[PDB]
């Protein structure tokens, strides 16, 4: 089960608990990747007798305080508590002595709305659906260890060279259930409602959802009982899901292993998604 690290006394404890300290001199940084904290590189990972592994390093830039050290490795605390395929893996940290960095598992594609928008209409609904899939069967290994995303998003999926996909999250009115927004009742029934999103983003090869629609526009159109269409060539079938994701009672909504389960279906069957 996900143990929330800001339940320890001292934050500290839950990096060295969850988080394998790494030997800075076994990290090679490559290129700058991304500008939070710091910069985002990639770079390679020495093991000791295998063969050098490609990872993204997360650095915090110098001048940092006490304080900002501990904001900055919470993450790891986190992302070092899971192991799934979809979900992004956490090689190790560097914390004291030699630069902070959080090292993870290199995803060469980056993150899926950009990568969709770069490769518009390239790919199949079976090449789609099992992204999707992908991503649901990521969110019920982490429903299933008690922990809530919160900013389920195409932005926060990360893709690999095998288009493979997993959740991650780089810190949402469109994105986020009614309930949430409102009342602050985030849950795993919540990111149901943002995985629909994410379906949606998919089908459309990352569109923003809603278009240029400002919040409080989204928020009441929703109110009003609007959704989202099927975007072009998306199956009637994989829209209905949406359309059941973002059910206004949160108790109606599928959980995320009937969501697997009915994209299963899907890739089994092809034709069983326009019905
Ligand atoms: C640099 C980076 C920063 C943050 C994350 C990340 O997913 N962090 C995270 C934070 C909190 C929770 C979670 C989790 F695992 F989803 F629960 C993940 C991943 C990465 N990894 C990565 C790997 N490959 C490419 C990139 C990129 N192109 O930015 C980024």
């Amino acid at each position: 089960t996900y143990i929330d690290p800001e339940t320890y006394e001292d934050p500290n404890r839950a990096v060295h608990q969850f988080a394998k300290e790494l030997d800075a001199s076994c990290i090679k940084i490559e290129r700058v990747i991304g500008a939070e904290f710091g910069e985002v590189c990639s770079g390679r990972l020495k093991l000791p007798g295998k063969r050098d592994v490609a990872v993204a390093i997360k650095t915090l830039k110098v001048g940092y305080t006490e304080k900002q050290r501990r904001d900055f490795l919470c993450e790891a605390s986190i992302m070092g508590q899971f192991d799934h395929p979809n979900v992004v893996h956490l090689e190790g940290v560097v914390t004291r002595g030699k630069p902070v960095m959080i090292v993870i598992e290199f995803m060469e594609n980056g993150a899926l709305d950009a990568f969709l928008r770069k490769h518009d209409g390239q790919f199949t609904v079976i090449q789609l659906v099992g992204m999707l899939r992908g991503i649901a069967a990521g969110m019920r290994y982490l429903a299933d260890m008690g922990y809530v995303h919160r900013d389920l998003a195409a932005r926060n999926i990360l893709v690999n060279s095998n288009l493979v996909c997993k959740v991650s999250d780089f810190g949402p009115v469109r994105w986020t259930a009614p309930e949430a927004i409102q009342y602050r009742k985030f849950t795993s029934a919540s990111d149901v409602w943002s995985y629909g999103i994410v379906m949606w983003e998919v089908m459309s090869y990352g569109e923003r959802p809603y278009w240029d629609m400002s919040n409080q526009d989204v928020i009441k159109a929703i109110e009003e009982g609007y959704r989202l269409p099927a975007p072009m060539d998306c199956p009637a079938g994989l829209h209905q899901l949406m359309l059941d994701c973002w059910q206004k009672e949160r108790a109606e909504r599928p959980k995320f292993e009937q969501i697997v389960g009915i994209l299963d279906k899907m890739i089994r069957n092809p034709n069983s998604a326009h019905h």
